[PDB]
């Protein structure tokens, strides 16, 4: 079962691409075994021409794969921005990956490049997460069939190059809805652990959060609905139903932002992790270092432990380690 973090050094158009080896050392010493790498294709491509690939960028990803091997940490490479789609609003995509043949051609071009580069790296060490958080399947933007046909033909092209490559598929509705008609060999579907937004995204600048209620748990609030541990259990039970079709599931992003009081964060995260352990669902916290992380999270109500120049939320870490 995968347990770990997302690392963001290739996440943004302003990112350096230089991941920190000590992140891998420390999470290995804390007995974690998984990292997801959400990548912004513009770091090696172009806004106007989605077929540009600057191969030199991937020397940085080569290092991540080496460190994954060195420290026993599986690497999941993800396209967080691809031609025609990203949830990140720092750049507006002028095309629509879900409908536009040219964007889909470029999408496959990029994944074919990546598949070819790492064909020699086994799926024990490396998986591909094709696209981060597709939206709800409003067919005027992305139908269920739009999504499934694109994923299917992308997997086909990847596996002509590397037949054994493990593929991770995000749920629809921003990683929250299982995908019914994708029963493809050697795939995993990825859900999310941000429910409820009143706890996890309180005062978040990048969503419309101004009318969220004061955080509390239980009885947190999520797009009009109130949530508790039993409701979380029901939700993730619908996810592990995919195992009856030979599909594994895991939670590719989870956590709470750094303006939520710590007592609420810990009560909510404990409940989520109790459910994930109950149902044997793996997880990745959205940050290692950062606002959603166990390190350098800039919370005002935490007694941070020294961690080699960083600030460690020990209670959050130990919750993760025990589940
Ligand atoms: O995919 C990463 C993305 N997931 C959705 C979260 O709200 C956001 O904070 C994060 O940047």
């Amino acid at each position: 079962r995968w347990r770990g973090f997302n690392l963001l050094e290739a996440f943004s158009i302003k990112s350096t691409g230089n991941f920190k080896e000590e992140d891998f050392l420390w999470m290995a010493q804390w007995d974690f075994n998984f990292v997801r790498i959400p990548m912004c294709h513009l770091l090696w491509s172009d806004r106007g021409n989605p077929f540009i690939i600057r191969e030199d960028f991937f020397e940085k990803i080569d290092r991540v794969i080496f460190w994954g091997e060195k420290y026993g940490i599986h690497i999941c490479i993800s396209l967080h921005r691809a031609p025609g789609y990203s949830v990140n609003k720092e750049v507006e995509e002028k095309t629509n990956l879900w409908k536009d043949e040219t964007a889909q051609e470029a999408f496959i071009h990029h994944w074919s490049f990546i598949a070819r580069r790492y064909k020699g790296i086994s799926s024990t060490h490396l998986s591909f997460n094709l696209i981060n958080e597709p939206p709800f399947p409003d067919p005027q933007i992305m139908s269920v069939e739009d999504h499934n046909s694109l994923i299917k033909r992308t997997i086909t092209e990847i596996r002509k190059i590397d037949p054994e490559r493990l593929i991770i598929i995000d749920g629809l509705g921003y990683g929250n809805i299982p995908v019914d008609d994708l029963t493809i060999e050697n795939t995993v579907q990825s859900c999310r652990g941000y429910i409820p937004f009143s706890v996890t995204h309180y005062k978040a600048e990048w969503v419309d959060s101004k009318d969220f209620p004061v955080p509390e748990w239980p009885n947190g609030w999520h797009f009009g609905e109130y949530w508790n541990r039993e409701k979380l259990l029901e939700h993730y039970l619908t996810w592990i139903k995919l195992r009856q079709k030979g599909i594994e599931v895991f939670c590719g992003e989870m956590g709470a932002y750094n303006k939520t009081p710590h007592d609420v964060v810990l009560k909510w995260l404990e409940d989520l992790l109790e459910i994930f352990k109950t149902l044997n669902i793996g997880f990745a916290l959205w940050n290692f270092r950062g606002p959603f992380g166990i390190l350098d999270s800039e919370r005002k109500d935490v007694e941070y432990e020294e961690w080699y120049g960083h600030k460690l939320d020990r209670k959050m870490l130990e919750l993760l380690r025990k589940y």
